């Protein structure tokens, strides 16, 4: 689609949600963050990930981060 | 991986910020609501996204929401 792939948006803001240094980088810079993890924003995109605040970003998270992030260390197959 | 499919919680976790309406099934009825978009959490990521507050997650996602919403209805293909 033009402007919203929005499986790969998913995946952007899902990893931001999930990952504090991740969504620091893409509020910073988003074209290129997304670029790093295989993803190519519209400028559509690219505006509307920049409407992500982060402190709000990391009230909604910090618990999930701090539970899959213990999870992720010793993980099996 | 037997906890974290880290690319499969990405995508349900992103679709809740992007999505009121999903986030709310998905807090409610996680497994189901997940499964109902082709994915399987564990019971550590069932844990995990029931730690995510609905009115928090609205917070941080109401501007990209709208955002998206709008340009959504119309999209085209390149």
């Amino acid at each position: 689609s033009t402007k919203v792939n929005q499986e790969r948006l998913a995946s952007v803001v899902g990893r931001a949600l999930l990952d504090k240094d991740f969504a620091a980088q893409l509020h910073q810079d988003p074209e290129a963050a997304a670029k790093g993890i295989g993803v190519h924003l519209s400028a559509t995109e690219v505006g509307a990930v920049k409407s992500i605040d982060t402190a709000k970003l990391t009230s909604a998270g910090s618990a999930i981060r701090d539970k899959i992030g213990v999870a992720a260390i010793f993980d099996t197959q």
